[PDB]
């Protein structure tokens, strides 16, 4: 099965899963010079106070922190969003070394990790009518510099040792999103799709232009964790991140 080796990895995804060579295929890089700045896009409205998480798992590919979405909780609307989407859940993408992890580039400028924040259209009614959907989902993508220990991340950071092997979990209750986000709600916005097998095209990317910087010894301790389940050969978990994509005729909208 994929995976993100030589011999599983993004470049064999295409033989198990065709979409790989669509049409609207993310990640992309973020050309800053063509993107046009769209004045009719409204401002984002992340509503994350009554936000309720619930577990945290690994899963083989990266860690899951999953949230009740079983009601209009923690939702995002406005910017190029019609109606409302509810987080389900957010992962991280990071790299064995600080130049490399975010999915998304930026003038072909790659950052240590990238923060998904995947939510639904509830307008389909539940996750797996969403991705049936051309906009069923969006993902909002923040960038991780390697600077200053951000707070908020710390409690995540906590739990890992927990939760090492693939298919481990551990209650996650009571962990706040807004303490990931920067201090700009500035963002880029494209049509996408997920950057991880099935990589239907649902997807409408927002990604912020500020970064939020974590510490390095916060970015190490994402490195310890492990792709394989229990008792198997050690393979840790870096550098499982997709490369930039064709943007084949769609135009990167900025908000600024
Ligand atoms: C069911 C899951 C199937 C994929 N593992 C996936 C990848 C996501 S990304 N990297 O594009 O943000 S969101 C997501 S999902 O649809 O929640
Ligand atoms: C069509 Hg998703
Ligand atoms: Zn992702």
């Amino acid at each position: 099965h994929w995976g993100y080796g030589k011999h599983n990895g993004p470049e064999h995804w295409h033989k198990d899963f065709p979409i790989a060579k669509g049409e609207r295929q993310s990640p992309v890089d973020i050309d800053t010079h063509t993107a046009k700045y769209d004045p009719s896009l409204k401002p984002l409205s992340v509503s994350y106070d009554q936000a309720t998480s619930l577990r945290i798992l690994n899963n083989g590919h990266a860690f899951n922190v999953e949230f009740d979405d079983s009601q209009d909780k923690a939702v995002l609307k406005g910017g190029p969003l019609d109606g409302t989407y509810r987080l389900i859940q957010f992962h991280f993408h990071w790299g064995s070394l600080d130049g490399q992890g975010s999915e998304h580039t930026v003038d072909k400028k790659k950052y240590a990790a990238e923060l998904h924040l995947v939510h639904w259209n509830t307008k389909y009614g539940d996750f797996g009518k969403a991705v049936q959907q051309p906009d069923g989902l969006a993902v909002l993508g923040i960038f991780l510099k390697v600077g200053s220990a951000k707070p908020g991340l710390q409690k995540v950071v906590d739990v890992l040792d927990s939760i090492k092997t693939k298919g481990k979990s551990a209650d996650f209750t009571n962990f706040d999103p807004r303490g990931l986000l920067p201090e700009s709600l500035d963002y880029w916005t494209y049509p996408g799709s997920l950057t991880t097998p099935p990589l239907l095209e649902c997807v409408t990317w927002i990604v912020l232009k500020e970064p939020i910087s974590v510490s390095s010894e916060q970015v190490l301790k994402f490195r310890k964790l492990n792709f394989n389940g229990e008792g198997e050969p050690e393979e840790l978990m870096v550098d499982n991140w997709r490369p930039a994509q064709p943007l084949k005729n769609r135009q990167i909208k900025a908000s600024f």
